[PDB]
C-alpha cells in the first residue's frame, strides 16, 4: 500500500509535533444560547466567559477523542484485534499517528492553559461532564455483550474521528476574530489530520473487507451511530457549562434550546464519512 509507506515516510517531515484580551476565544455562534433571548439578558463579563467555556469544552472534547477513542483504536489495531491487517508499514503508520494524537492532546491542554492564565480564571474540566460523542461511544461499549464487539464499536468511533475532525477543526481553523493562539493551535492540528484520514479510511476498507458479514454489519452500524454523535452540538456539556455560571434561568432555555435546535449539526461537512462510504459501495 503506497499510501501508508510514503506517509511512514515522511512523517518526520510533516509532523506537528516537530494574546488580545480584546479578541473572543471562541465563536459565538458555536454557543446554543447564542440562539435564544437569554444572551440577551447576560452581561458582557459572562458572554465573555461562555465564549473561554466554549474554547475550553472543545479543546476538552478534542482530548477525550484523541484519549479514549482514537489511540485506543490505534492500540487496537497494532495489537491485532482486526482482520485484515497486519504488516510492519502499517504498524509504523499507526504508531506515528499515535504520537501526534498524544501530541495534539497536550496541544488542546495548553490551549485551556493559556485561556486560564490569561483570562485569570479556572475554567476547570472537572466542571464539564464527558462529551457527547464520548458519552455515546460508552453507552455503546455498555451494551456490548462480546469482546469483538467492543473493539469493533471503537473502531467505527475512531474511523468516524478520524475522517470526520478535519471538518470539527475547520470550524475555528480559519476563523481571523479570535484568539490567533486558538486558530492556529487547531490549524496545526488539522495538518496532521488530513494524513490520519487517509489512514484511517485506508484500514476501515481493509477491516471491512476481511470481516465477515455479521460483523461487518455492526462494524457499520457504529460507524452511523458514531457520525451522528460526532456532528451534534453537545447540549448537555453547555449545560453543564450555564449552570457553573449561574446563569439565570439557564434550565428553562436549555430545555427551549433542545427543542429549537435538536436536530441541527454542529459539523455540516460530512465529506469525509460520505466519500469513504461511497468508496466503500455501502
Ligand atoms: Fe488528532
Ligand atoms: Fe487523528
Amino acid at each position: 500500500n503506497a499510501v501508508i509507506n510514503r506517509l511512514v515516510g515522511n512523517w518526520h517531515r510533516r509532523a506537528a509535533v516537530k494574546f488580545d484580551p480584546g479578541r473572543p476565544d471562541f465563536r459565538e455562534d458555536m454557543i446554543p444560547f447564542r440562539g435564544h433571548p437569554i444572551w440577551e439578558r447576560l452581561s458582557d463579563e459572562t458572554r465573555s466567559r461562555l465564549l473561554s467555556w466554549g474554547w475550553v469544552a472543545y479543546n476538552r472534547n478534542t482530548v477525550l477523542i484523541e484519549q479514549r477513542i482514537a489511540n485506543p483504536a490505534f492500540e487496537l489495531v497494532i495489537g491485532g484485534a482486526y482482520p485484515g491487517l497486519g504488516g510492519q508499514q502499517l504498524e509504523l503508520a499507526v504508531a506515528q499517528a499515535m504520537v501526534d494524537e498524544q501530541y495534539h492532546t497536550l496541544m488542546h491542554i495548553n490551549g485551556s492553559a493559556v485561556t486560564r492564565r490569561m483570562r485569570r480564571s479556572d475554567f476547570s474540566d472537572r466542571v464539564l461532564p464527558d462529551s457527547h460523542i464520548t458519552t455515546i461511544h460508552q453507552e455503546h461499549l455498555d451494551r456490548c455483550e462480546e469482546p469483538w464487539q467492543r473493539s469493533l464499536t471503537t473502531l467505527g468511533f475512531a474511523t468516524v474521528a478520524e475522517i470526520s475532525i478535519n471538518a470539527y477543526l475547520d470550524l475555528l481553523a480559519d476563523d481571523q476574530e479570535i484568539q490567533v493562539v486558538n486558530s492556529t493551535t487547531v490549524k496545526l492540528h488539522n495538518r496532521d489530520e488530513y494524513c490520519h484520514a487517509s489512514i484511517s479510511g485506508e484500514m476501515m476498507k481493509q477491516v471491512y473487507e476481511a470481516l465477515p458479514a455479521d460483523r461487518r454489519r455492526f462494524l457499520l452500524e457504529k460507524v452511523v451511530a458514531g457520525l451522528e454523535a460526532f456532528v451534534a452540538p453537545d447540549f448537555t456539556t453547555w449545560e453543564s457549562i450555564v449552570a457553573f455560571e449561574g446563569v439565570p434561568g439557564w434550565e428553562k432555555a436549555a430545555a427551549e434550546v433542545r427543542e429549537a435546535q435538536g436536530g441541527t449539526h454542529l459539523v455540516q461537512d460530512h465529506s469525509g464519512i460520505h466519500t469513504l462510504l461511497t468508496e466503500m459501495d455501502v
